[PDB]
RNA sequence: CCACUGUCGUUGAAAAGCCAGGGGAUGACUUGUGGAUAGGGGUGAAAGGCUAAUCAAACUCGGUGAUAGCUGGUUCUCCC
């Protein structure tokens, strides 16, 4: 009833996702958050 | 036709040659043209040799983005 300019999700509704390796000031930048080289950190990982 | 020795050359004149020497040179000889044998198959006076500069299993495409506890890389900022 506002405008379409003007509606607003509200706070806690939304979040922003995260990305990996995109720098070192995202905290995530480099590994993402793997650690180091071992069966965890390599692409098709799982915890089985 | 071959390839024993040496020098040279080794981003070569050349992805195997030159030069100087060397061996066979009527023979199990060399060579032209066409054909046959096809990949775990061929062919081999046998070196795992050769099968198009590729051979302890050719090449191309496809399964296929094989798998890779391995290596590398992983991109803006500030606060706790
Ligand atoms: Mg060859």
């Amino acid at each position: 009833g506002l405008r379409l300019n003007e509606l607003s999700p509200g706070v806690g509704a939304k979040k922003t996702a995260q990305r990996r390796g995109r720098g070192i000031g995202s905290g995530l930048g480099k590994t993402g958050g793997r650690g180091v080289k071992g069966q965890k950190s390599r692409s098709g990982s799982s915890i089985r």
